[PDB]
């Protein structure tokens, strides 16, 4: 049944709770972003109201075929009323259209649900600053000290330099970038740009990207593989057999592949620096796994919480084992003691 950490007390609301059938007492279903663990269960046959961002609404309409009459998109940074309750949607710095949700309960309690987020100091100057938050529903994906990773800007720098060098040395080298959901678009767009190319992709993927309100997007992507020297593939195909297969399909236009797998975390981060990353190579094919994260590092998460000083924290990730739960509750206690709230 629907777990308690997906229910917002004092309202008829649930968040990201689309795979439990009809939730007893739910009058509005919020969707934080268009990733499958979160939208799981939505479909063209859904007949309850869905509240979400404009971009997430484009994707529900065009990709899931949810009927328009049930999609209620809201603008960001704007006080809105939903079934009698004031709410605000904030940018979650996750994938395109991802939001956090502020709920202002009738009784005076204020709740922040983060959705999936990558905490950032810039959040400390949104409408969050303007009042106290009593309860926090927190994306705890990387809530452990071993999870360090570099900034997004450092990772992109590394990829840009790597690709530019390889292709300048060998003009017949193809670059391939793996994808399986929205998010991490900067990886392939930044590379394409330094190489003066468009990104070539399948029709389904091109459609997906046309939902995202990315400016000048028509200048940046295409369905014509032949005209483009950065290709996107399913993440499943980013391996030697899969890439060898694809090279055969390009008809002798290229003789080398450089490929990128944007990973979350990988234990090489406990020792090695970004400057010091190396690929896996077989023949004329090389694969880089790069730690481009759209979730908070441990330190980013800790800083956010210590700034916010909530009265209660409810984890939404890693909640399935007692050992995880217990480990997370200890870190929360340390943070609260260290900061004094
Ligand atoms: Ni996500």
């Amino acid at each position: 049944t629907c777990p308690f950490y997906k229910k917002i007390p004092g309202t008829g609301f649930t968040v990201d709770a689309f795979q439990y059938g009809v939730v007893e007492g739910c009058t509005a279903y919020f969707l934080t972003h268009f990733h499958s663990d979160h939208y799981a269960g939505l479909s063209k046959h859904f007949t309850f109201p869905v509240y979400c961002s404009e971009i997430t609404g484009n994707l529900l309409k065009n990709k899931l075929h949810v009927q328009e009459q049930y999609i209620h998109p809201l603008p960001l940074d704007t006080e809105c009323i939903v079934n009698g309750v004031k709410v605000v949607l904030l940018d979650a710095n996750h994938c395109p259209g991802a939001v956090m949700i502020l709920f202002y309960l009738p009784n005076g309690t204020v709740i922040l649900h983060t959705g999936d987020f990558r905490a950032d100091p810039s959040m400390e100057r949104s409408l969050l600053a303007d009042q106290k938050v009593h309860m926090l529903y927190l994306d705890t994906t990387y809530c452990s000290p071993e999870y360090t990773f570099p900034s997004q800007q450092e990772v992109i720098r590394f990829a840009i330099n790597t690709a530019f060098e390889a292709v300048t040395l060998n003009p017949h080298a193809l670059v391939v970038c793996g994808t399986y959901s929205i998010g991490k678009e900067k990886v392939f767009l930044a590379i394409a740009d330094v190489l003066g190319s468009k990104v070539g992709m399948s029709q389904e993927k091109y459609k997906t990207l046309q939902c995202l309100n990315i400016p000048e997007i028509n200048s940046l992507i295409t369905t014509d593989m032949c005209s483009s020297l950065v290709h996107l593939l399913p993440m499943m195909q980013i391996n030697f057999k899969g890439l060898q297969s694809h090279l055969k399909k390009c008809g002798g236009k290229y003789n080398q592949i450089l490929a990128f797998r944007p990973t979350g975390w990988t234990h090489s981060n406990k020792f090695t620096r970004i400057a010091d990353v190396i690929p896996q190579t077989k023949g004329n094919i090389s694969i880089y796994g790069i730690p481009y994260s759209e979730h908070s590092s441990y330190l980013e998460m800790k800083r956010f919480v210590q700034w916010l000083k909530p009265q209660k924290i409810i984890p939404t990730v890693n909640v399935g084992t007692w050992k995880s739960r217990s480990t997370m509750e200890k870190y929360f206690r340390e943070w609260k003691l260290e900061a004094g709230y």
